């Protein structure tokens, strides 16, 4: 089992380079605008407004390649900015932006300067963070998910904090966790498992051919749940159980039995076995992910 | 530094533009169209002798499709295990591009294609045994595998076939297999696989570089010395060649290649116990000595 990325062909022709002062970065040139990090315009204590206000458009280097855009217009939308230019990008793919919950995946085009030089797929942590690879240069980078040609953008790249993990927003501008775009002390909050993930990739393991981890016992959701949260595993809900249907109509595999052979693996460990390759129980496969790399 | 790596494949962008969808007869999979000619997997035109069942089949037996458009096939010849259409069109997304034969431990990126559709993209090494563990589904024979170096392609891989243990074989864009295998279903395994010694100290340099070198001691191995454990635990061989491949991050870091072949021997016999080297708990091996200068940049 592969954790694929979306091809990232429709948000390359987006990626641009947005310079203020001496200070670059990647921005998302949609239609006749482009979307960057306020903090572009930038310490420990910028105020946006007072920063922004004695700036005017030619402030701006905004470059496609070697060809640059003029900016005819600025605002400020919470946390980003967004530069209306002259030129409007005819590489602009169908898309929309969406702001994703903990726990669901996407991938990230990683940028240097307005170019593309990588692709991976990740999973937003239930603490909002992302695990990425992200060097000096990188912020304005996006993440996505794509669906019959639509572009979903759902995250902008911000900051790195302490841990050496990675924040930032959604296409509105708003930070996934609580965090903010100066240098404060802040760091990642307490994270959890993601159970439901885990349980998805599981049902994988399943419709791939392998069964050793599968065991005679049910549970109740009540009682897996005081295993699991032992853990460190998110609490799994009734709407959790739900989701996993299509995985358990598919296998034979009831959930709850699944939720059983989970507790099994937490409580026995997997004593030198391997699940689909890997000697830990992998997080970052979504429901929707499972179907998309079996089905 | 790093905390940790992800495994990362290249921007798909310019090998989505060459994808098309060859269908012949009830059997359809994915081409890659540059200039005007399309290479697909031979066996597009079975459901053995090839030569013969070619023969049987005209310029009208083959559709090709890109996304809506249809590619009109105006010459076929077979070239080893691939079959190369001429259409009447030369693709205007042709990238800068070239064939390279890829070696045993090397990586590159895969994009999966589904009926000519690209459906994701993924970063794979060729194992030991000339297999490549990827996610390949029903319709996706013909997709192809490359790494990109300034905006040109470097094609090396298009998919074949999966094997019983759920591995994939293919050929390069000559048409000629990687390792033994051959397009047609006989009882053809892969053989027993191997751990990537070269990409595992090519990881362990990517740790260092990062400020994670616990792992590392005053001591120092011979490259026999090194060869009889590593083999014991189902390692490579490591050559001379291989430790020359590692030179530059070698001289980054200091570190002898057999200095740091006595780190891994230590942690081959001793396991990591319970530590992470660059976020992992295992010794990874398909990231090469270049993925990791990437990686670092």
């Amino acid at each position: 089992f592969r954790k694929m990325a979306f091809p990232s062909g429709k948000v390359e022709g987006c990626m641009v380079q947005v310079t203020c002062g001496t200070t670059t970065l990647n921005g998302l040139w949609l239609d006749d605008t482009v979307y960057c990090p306020r903090h572009v315009i930038c310490m420990l204590n910028p105020n946006y407004e007072d920063l922004l206000i004695r700036k005017s458009n030619h402030s701006f280097l905004v470059q496609a390649g070697n060809v640059q855009l003029r900016v005819i217009g600025h605002s400020m939308q919470n946390c980003l900015l967004r530069l209306k230019v002259d030129t409007s990008n005819p590489k602009t793919p169908k898309y929309k932006f969406v702001r994703i919950q903990p726990g669901q995946t996407f991938s990230v085009l990683a940028c240097y300067n307005g170019s593309p030089s990588g692709v991976y797929q990740c999973a937003m942590r239930p603490n909002h963070t992302i695990k990425g690879s992200f060097l000096n240069g990188s912020c304005g980078s996006v993440g996505f998910n794509i669906d019959y040609d639509c572009v979903s953008f759902c995250y902008m790249h911000h900051m790195e904090l302490p841990t050496g993990v990675h924040a930032g927003t959604d296409l509105e501008g708003k930070f996934y966790g609580p965090f903010v775009d100066r240098q404060t002390a802040q760091a990642a909050g307490t994270d959890t498992t993601i159970t439901l993930n885990v349980l998805a990739w599981l049902y994988a393991a399943v419709i791939n051919g392998d069964r050793w981890f599968l065991n005679r016992f049910t549970t109740t959701l009540n009682d897996f749940n005081l295993v699991a949260m032992k853990y460190n595993y998110e609490p799994l809900t009734q709407d959790h159980v739900d989701i996993l249907g299509p995985l358990s109509a598919q296998t034979g595999i009831a959930v709850l039995d699944m939720c059983a052979a989970l507790k099994e693996l937490l409580q026995n460990g997997m004593n030198g076995r391997t699940i689909l390759g890997s000697t830990i129980l992998e997080d970052e496969f979504t429901p929707f992910d499972v179907v998309r790399q079996c089905s």
